[PDB]
């Protein structure tokens, strides 16, 4: 019966509440109990506040309207206001200190995630300090989990006028019955209850949730952590880059700040990066998310030149000058990652910090060619088998949808083994037709990958394994090198073929190398420990590469 | 005969020298006269600087290196280096202080648009500091204007070795003596005047330039200020955000910093702010250039009421949500301008600040209905024509080429009147149907213009002027409101329709307004007088928007 839950910004899903600051303003000034809020509410629905909540005037044009309602009321209590009083710098500090209540809004997400169509409905105004950026960012945070955003400043009328309310109903398209409402002022849920609506009164985050609990019959208090953010592609700020006459680059976009640019590996997308993408975003990163050459949206010539490293490096680079950029963090994983490394050793001046996801740094044997290197590891044979072109694309697309789910596995999961793949004849001859869906995995999210494979198909993809002896040539000219810009290595425990002991000389080469390490995650790193890629690459983004 | 102009860039694009720098440390240090030249050269083809420039080594690995040439030179000079003596700190502030040479740039784009090919050949290095990120900046700039970049440290190979000089040959495809090569080295010279090329040795910029005008019969010295850099459609970033089911934006980006946004007037397109999109980036900003609703590769719906302010000022706060943008600064022009005015009445927490050309900021006046305050301008007759939909898009649309013809002229150029537009049936029936071309535009510029429109036509910028009413009544709800936010008004002298007295009073509702006035400029501000336009607004994104 209930469909939809309606929340209050200040006091609900922000804390501390606008009131609360006020409160604790007149303890700590020695103020009479009540004579800040009573100076806020001065004039009823004819007062200088419903005229800001209403946006006929913007904050500052309201701040010395709030001054002088601030006398007013200490001349009648007899008292005087201190000597620095300013009404500016006390709701700077309250809008300031204001952040999301990350329980409140776990629980919003989880109802909607259940069907729910969640709003905000709020008493706000129109911010013009110098100052208004850190509310903006709140709001954008906000704004992304929920359905609607009814602000009073933008159609006119507050609450507890009984018109927001059928105004909240109509955008809503549902009776009120059908409505949980939750506010922490009593005079703002009356009008809601008046129509029928549930609500809750919302004085502490758990003994709210708890009813919400009782009422909605879903469990919001006590339940395991959530995955992170995850994107819509048809949400994306989509970019096309052409690089050269017959190459464009296409990547995804958010974020403001120092650019990060997000190198995929293979067979994989710039949806490989999906749990990544909004995080970097909100922690203050302007973040490009590739589709590298060969794959989605980016050409896909069919020469096997196009992709030797050398290549691949230049129109990158070029991809920088284009955008205007001189510099870029580079983050890459796996075929990403190779990339990333020799992006560091050939341009370290366009390189801002370079980071990988468990592909090591290998410098090249010049005593030895990379085809002799492969067979010395049989966990490598399945690079012999990618060599002669059309026997690996022929296997690959033949059943797309097979081919993502026999890959995309958590390392207890893994159906394939890397090793006897020649022998064999193929990566899944010994392998199910119809694989189970991994844990790690939607059905939705292996068809995007189906749908992007459908395009270009595997010959590009496959491309980057058939340069051995050019990436070797050009790898041998940096042997005297060493990397001494930022650096960080991920390794994954479980990947048993990019194996953590593959990096254990990388200080050889970049002496203040950093690294990260994560515990039962396999070769899907991204994917697979989404919430601690996060928190090593923003803990290491934030300190090496600002 | 001479095709190619090969210039370096130590102390010939870039000044002062390195060289230069380390004979004046050698003086202010009280030094031997040489001997950090001495230090530098060390070794010869099998020393440290050439191991440096053949890109064997980074800049980094190298510093340390040169400190032991310099002990080295000392003990046999038997002299003492300084206490604090330092490489790193030398070569630092010689680099930073190094700038491009203006007059040398503008005789190779002055060169290269009289069809040169023109290629940069430089001894340089793999910049692996902290402070890297100077020099790629450098780099980045004076690239994008010549047909090819050589540096020692890619190739392998340095001047004066023969083999960079065949390598350069080959690369230009062009013979010795269809070859002008610029170096301020004489050693470097000898191998190029061996082949039979044409050298000019750099010691002063000035007798440089004399004697490349005689050699090449082509003014360099003395010539008219050139018009700034301008934008080459198929060279930018092409981006697309989807703000609702139908409604797709394109935008042209360019840059890193604070988010600028472009918005144009009628019957434009992002091409119309072609020179201040490289002038913008370069000033340290990241621009986005809309092509508005209704034009080029943004989604052009038919229903008037798609082309409301209300419903144009959502779309662009969903555009910065969907872009991960907080805030951006809004810079319109002629509809843009009414546009970002309108910006930051309804969300200035949206907008860092804002900028109009042209168009002031007009209150709506609740007494009167704007079609009635229409009437009441002689000028603005030509916007009672485009009211009924299907007959001004059939003039508009039947012939595009005298259409854009016909509109983008100079002051002085003008060739319609917008006054009595609906007596005589028309706002091109007294003009002729081939008019020349504007000394403001080229023919190209016009064709992309006609390629743009040949698209969606003129419904959906014709329609932005059929919401008076609505428009209207959605302003009347900020007449109580004052813009506080950083705010600049540009008005343009020769501009009959938004003429500057319009602007007046604008400081009533906009008090710590700025202002900026271009005299001799007409409508077309930006393509009319692009140098003003890009200092005005460069000096004010500096000062109020940063
Ligand atoms: O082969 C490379 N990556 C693909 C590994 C992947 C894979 C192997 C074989 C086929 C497709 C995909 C994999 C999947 C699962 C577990 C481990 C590894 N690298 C070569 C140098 C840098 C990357
Ligand atoms: O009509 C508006 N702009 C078009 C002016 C343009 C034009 C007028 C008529 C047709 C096409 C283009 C013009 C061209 C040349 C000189 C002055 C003005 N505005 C309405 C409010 C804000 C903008």
């Amino acid at each position: 019966t209930l469909r939809a839950a309606v929340f209050d910004l200040d006091g609900v899903l922000a804390l501390p509440a606008v009131f609360g600051v006020l409160g604790r303003t007149e303890e700590a000034l020695a103020l009479p109990r009540g004579l800040l809020n009573d100076a806020f509410q001065k004039g009823g629905p004819e007062g200088a506040t419903t005229r800001l909540m209403k946006g006929e005037i913007t904050l500052s044009q309201w701040i010395p309207l709030m001054e002088e309602n601030c006398r007013k009321c200490s001349e009648t209590a007899k008292v005087c206001l201190p000597k620095n009083f300013s009404i500016k710098e006390i709701f700077d500090k309250a809008i300031s200190a204001r952040k999301i209540n990350r329980p409140m809004l776990q629980a919003a997400l989880m109802l909607r995630k259940k069907g729910f169509t969640t709003a905000i409905l709020t008493n706000t105004w129109l911010d013009d300090r110098a100052e208004r950026d850190g509310l903006a960012q709140l709001m954008c945070e906000l704004k992304m989990h929920f359905d609607f955003l009814i602000e009073s400043c933008q159609v006119g009328m507050v609450k507890p006028e009984p018109q927001i309310y059928k105004f909240l109903l109509d955008t809503l398209k549902a009776s009120p019955s059908e409505v949980v409402f939750l506010d922490d002022i009593g005079a703002n849920l009356k009008p809601a209850r008046d129509l029928g609506m549930v609500t809750i009164l919302v004085q502490d985050t758990d003994t709210a949730l708890k009813e919400l609990e009782k009422v909605t019959g879903i469990q919001l208090l006590n339940t395991p952590a959530p995955l992170p953010t995850s994107c819509n592609p048809s949400d994306m700020s989509h970019g096309y880059v052409t690089v050269k006459p017959r190459v464009r680059l296409h990547f995804v976009e958010l974020g403001s700040g120092p650019a990060v640019c997000l190198c995929h590996g293979f067979p994989e997308s710039w949806y490989s990066w999906r749990y990544q993408i909004p995080a970097l975003a909100q922690a203050g990163y302007r973040v490009l998310a590739m589709d590298m050459k060969g794959y989605g949206e980016s050409s896909a010539p069919p020469e096997i030149e196009e992709y030797c490293m050398e290549v691949l490096c230049k129109e990158m680079v070029t991809f920088l000058d284009k955008l205007g950029l001189s510099q870029a963090v580079f983050i890459g994983h796996d075929w990403g990652g190779m990339l990333v490394w020799y992006m560091a050793l050939f341009y370290p001046e366009r390189v801002r910090a370079v980071a990988s996801l468990n592909t090591p740094f290998i410098p090249a044997n010049p005593n030895m060619s990379p085809l002799e290197s492969i067979k010395a590891n049989p966990v490598f044979d399945y690079q012999l088998y990618f060599q002669e072109p059309g026997v690996a694309e022929a296997e690959l697309e033949q059943n797309l949808s097979r081919t993502f789910k026999s890959l995309f596995r958590a390392s207890d999961e893994s159906v394939l083994s890397m090793h006897k793949v020649c022998e064999a004849g193929g990566l899944f001859v010994n392998s199910p037709e119809e694989p189970s869906l991994s844990r790690m995995v939607t059905e939705e999210e292996i068809q995007f990958y189906v749908q992007q494979f459908k395009k270009s198909g595997f010959r590009g993809p496959l491309n980057w394994y058939r340069n051995m002896e050019r990436n070797w040539k050009w790898a041998c000219k940096s042997l005297g090198r060493k990397i001494l810009i930022p650096a960080l290595m991920v390794t994954a425990e479980k990947d048993f073929v990019l194996v953590p002991q593959m990096s254990q000389h990388m200080e050889d080469w970049i002496p203040h190398l950093k690294r990260g390490h994560i515990e039962d995650c396999g070769h899907w790193t991204q994917m697979d420990k989404p919430t601690e890629v996060n928190q090593i690459l923003i803990k290491w983004l934030d300190s090496d590469a600002r």
